[PDB]
RNA sequence: AUCCAA
C-alpha cells in the first residue's frame, strides 16, 4: 500500500471516529483528559486528532476511550500519523 | 461518516 496510508504512527498522535458533523474539541478534552496532560487538538469532519505530552497518556486513552459512546454509537482510538514531519 | 495536522 502507497505511503499515504502507511507508516509510523505516534504513540501520542491519536486518531478518533466516526464522529458527527457537530462534534467538538471541548468533548473529546473530556473524554481524553482524564488521561494526562493533552498537547494538541483538531476536529474534522469525520475525525479528530488528540495529541499527548507523553506516550503512556495516549496510550492509555486507547485502551480506555476505544470503543465509548459517542453520537449515540461506540466510536474508536488508535495511533495516528506521527506529527512534526514538517520541514525546518 | 476512517488520518490532519506539524
Amino acid at each position: 500500500m502507497h505511503h499515504r496510508q502507511e507508516g509510523e504512527l505516534s504513540n501520542t498522535r491519536l486518531f478518533v471516529r466516526p464522529f458527527p458533523l457537530d462534534v467538538q474539541e471541548s468533548e473529546l478534552n473530556e473524554i481524553f483528559g482524564p488521561f494526562g496532560p493533552m498537547k494538541e487538538v483538531k476536529i474534522l469532519n469525520g475525525f479528530a486528532f488528540v495529541e499527548f505530552e507523553e506516550a503512556e497518556s495516549a496510550a492509555k486513552a486507547i485502551e480506555e476511550v476505544h470503543g465509548k459512546s459517542f453520537a449515540n454509537q461506540p466510536l474508536e482510538v488508535v495511533y495516528s500519523k506521527l506529527p512534526a514531519k514538517r520541514y525546518r
